[PDB]
């Protein structure tokens, strides 16, 4: 994976160089591996040696920028996308007046020792290009147990207060912001909130939802509530329901006119999971699977191997046999008043987490994996 580090003025600003700064502000608390590594690429290059300010955050070095309390920031373009949540402007305010490219080696997807593995799916709020940064509203984990036939799906709600890893810097804020940062911070803030490994993970956003839907010639459902979604243009009645894309996409957006909001939404995005793994597991679909991964692969990030979907295909095409699925939900309280990391100076809607729900999940986790009642 790549991102930079740059240091940044105002847009107007008379610093044209690096040569002419002798102090940059920024968090050296929390990044400090990547900015010490700017400052000696500084010293080779132009032999400048420049004094740190530091700052909270790269939120915080910002606000000192606009400010005029620093002349000059260290910018990682990763934490971009975190500032852009209260700064939506923040890219025509500055200049970049010095870039260093990076690179991060990408954590392996690990194969499982036994017959089970956990594949998380993150679904992204933004149509377009599979590349385009948004918030991961979509937070679900697969649990397969092949040896029993089994999956559990949990889901994770979007709101849920949790120590948000890598870029989160471990502190709490809604289970959504880790998707900004990036596909490897909402994995380990899983791994590390269910204390579980995860296998491999699926990314795709709306776009990418619409090109599977349409592909897999649609899916069927049954509906447990009359409701109608996305400014009342789809309307589906309770019994048997046949979902194009569109009106799938809408079944899995809508929350605030169901009986259990957001809870119901994601027994409707659990209906829809199962659907998918209908159409993927018909004969005609394992059959083809190559053309379904060149159909998909410019929309649908995934780090499962070839390998491993050749073997999970093959072995399925020549045992058949459905997979028994089950679903649970992570449960806790709507609250107003807790802090987000990402966003410290706005009041968001969190759900503080339910410990005894907590306890629940994992041990649900657990049974499924170590095929248990
Ligand atoms: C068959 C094979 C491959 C193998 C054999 C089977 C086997 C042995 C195992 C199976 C496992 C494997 C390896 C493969 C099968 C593939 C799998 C596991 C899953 C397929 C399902 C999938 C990839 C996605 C489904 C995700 C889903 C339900 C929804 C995504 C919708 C998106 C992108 C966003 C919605 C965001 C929301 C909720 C609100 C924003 O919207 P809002 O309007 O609120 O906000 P605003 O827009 O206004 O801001």
């Amino acid at each position: 994976s790549e991102y930079s580090l740059s240091v940044a003025v105002l847009a107007d600003s008379e610093i044209e160089n690096v040569t002419q700064l002798t102090s940059v502000t920024a968090p050296t608390g929390t990044d400090n591996e990547n900015i010490q590594k700017l400052l000696a690429d500084i010293k080779s290059s132009q032999n400048t040696d420049l004094t740190v300010n530091q700052s909270s955050s790269y939120l915080a070095a910002y606000k000192s920028l606009i400010a005029g309390e620093t002349k000059a920031i260290v910018l990682n373009s990763v934490f971009e996308n975190i500032i852009e949540l209260e700064y939506p402007d923040y890219a025509s305010k500055i200049k970049k007046i010095y870039t260093k490219g990076f690179t991060k080696k990408v954590e392996a997807p690990k194969t499982s020792k036994n017959q089970s593995f956990n594949i998380y799916v993150s679904g992204i709020d933004t149509y377009g290009p599979i590349s385009s940064v948004s918030r991961s509203d979509v937070n679900i984990l697969m649990t397969v147990n092949r040896d029993t036939k089994k999956i559990l799906l949990t889901t994770t709600p979007a709101d849920a207060y949790v120590p948000i890893a890598d870029g989160g810097n471990n502190q709490k804020d809604k289970l959504t912001h880790a998707g900004i940062y990036g596909v490897d911070s909402s994995i380990h803030t899983l791994e590390n909130l269910y204390g579980v490994d995860i296998n491999y993970y699926v990314r795709l956003n709306f776009t990418s939802f619409l090109k599977m839907i349409d592909l897999l010639g649609g899916v069927d459902v049954h509906n447990d509530q009359e409701f109608s979604a996305l400014h009342g243009k789809f309307h589906f009645p309770v019994g048997n329901v046949h979902l194009d894309s569109e009106q799938a996409l809408g079944f899995v957006r809508e929350r605030y006119s169901l009986a259990d909001g957001d809870r119901d939404r994601g027994r409707n995005q659990q209906k829809v999971i199962v659907a998918i793994l209908q159409k993927l597991t018909s004969t005609e679909a394992l059959k083809n699977y190559s053309t379904i991964i060149n159909s998909l692969q410019d929309s649908i990030q995934t780090n499962v191997p070839l390998e491993t979907m050749i073997n999970l295909v093959n072995a399925q095409l020549e045992s058949g046999g459905n997979y028994k699925v089950n679903s649970q939900d992570l449960k806790g309280t709507g609250r107003m008043d807790l802090p987000s990391y990402a966003m410290p100076d706005s009041n968001l809607y969190v759900m503080e987490i339910d410990d005894s729900s907590l306890a629940v999940v994992k041990a649900a986790i657990q049974d499924v994996m170590e095929g248990r009642k």
